[PDB]
């Protein structure tokens, strides 16, 4: 049609708390601009331990609140994801730095490798793990998912 693609991986370590968060809140961003189809947006664990497994029922009861349905099968990040995907946007220092190695060990990375909280206007860096926090924790990771998302949707670095 000339009457009128980019990619987007959130990554956390076990794919069931922040990253899914992330996610899902890029999706329905993109989904309600009408510019899902020129968007590819999924999430992944730089860890096997939570492979197969739905995302945290702590986080999906506070995405619920929020209107936005989580539907994802945790998985483990793969070689391909480097080679496909245009951003790369992680949590915390430690996924940095093991999303770093990882880049190390495959042919091709197309990917920008990033601190997904370096676009918050509120300039809080790191998005910190609720998986022992409770659901301030997952109210405050939603918070800065929502600010940092729409900011790298606005332009990206
Ligand atoms: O999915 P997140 O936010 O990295 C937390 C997590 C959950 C399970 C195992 C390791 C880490």
């Amino acid at each position: 049609h000339m009457e009128f693609t980019k990619s987007v991986l959130f990554v956390c370590l076990g794919n069931i708390c922040r990253s899914p968060i992330a996610e899902a809140v890029f999706r329905k961003l993109v989904t309600d601009q009408n510019i899902s189809e020129n968007w590819r947006v999924d999430s992944a664990a730089t860890s096997g331990y939570e492979i197969g497994n739905p995302p945290d029922y702590r986080g999906q009861s506070c995405m619920k609140r929020h209107g936005i349905p989580m539907s994802h099968v945790a998985r483990q990040i793969t070689k391909e994801d480097f080679a496909t995907f245009d951003y790369i946007l992680c949590m915390d220092e430690s996924n940095l730095r093991d999303l770093n190695r990882k880049s190390n060990q495959v042919k091709t990375c197309k990917a920008k490798i990033e601190l997904l909280g370096s676009y918050d206007p509120q300039k809080q860096l790191i998005i910190e793990d609720p998986y022992y926090g409770n659901d301030s924790d997952f109210e405050t990771v939603y918070q800065q998912c929502v600010r940092c998302c729409r900011a790298f949707l606005e332009k990206a670095h």
